[PDB]
């Protein structure tokens, strides 16, 4: 089980409105964020805090769009969090966690430890109740028209078990 840097840790700001989610959620969307990548906690945060401010103040989202966010590092930064809908996803925001690699997967891969942390949390949502015993593992690209997570990104997570080929558009 991976241990989660929350949002004060990465010295985020609180969210500017609550909307709780249905326990336990059925789906997971991947994203990748189209920013370069980071490894610990100083490269990260600063991109963090860019990206929530930029969240909140030009998008008008209560809070940092995705429910977790992973690094080079392996670690899982906290964004909305488990139990709080973000706004990642058209139509899977209320029903979904959004997990964004940080960094651009078109082209190529995120490091061993982010795909690692990536899957221990999926099966640690599972074991805590976070996430159906049978969820939907899902690329943003199947849903909304984006090409996040990254067509090599996307092609790595088709493999992996909980991968849904048909899910509502």
């Amino acid at each position: 089980c991976p241990t989660i840097k929350l949002k004060r840790q990465w010295g985020g700001k609180p969210s500017l409105g609550l909307h709780y989610q249905v326990r336990p959620i059925r789906y997971v969307v991947i994203h990748h964020t189209v920013t370069g990548e980071c490894s610990g906690l100083l490269k990260c945060a600063e991109i963090l805090q860019n990206m929530q401010a930029y969240h909140q103040n030009e998008l008008d989202f209560n809070d940092i769009s995705y429910n977790f966010l992973i690094g080079n590092d392996g670690i899982v930064y906290e964004g909305t969090g488990w139990g709080l809908r973000g706004a990642h996803t058209y139509g899977y925001n209320a029903i979904g966690t959004g997990i964004a690699f940080i960094g651009n997967f078109v082209d190529k891969l995120p490091s061993d430890a982010a795909l690692q942390a990536a899957k221990d949390l999926l099966a640690c949502g599972v074991q805590q109740g976070e996430l159906s015993e049978d969820y939907a593992l899902i690329a943003g690209s199947q849903v909304i028209s984006t090409q996040s997570p990254g067509l090599t990104l996307y092609n790595e997570i088709q493999e992996w078990p909980h991968w849904l080929s048909n899910p509502h558009h």
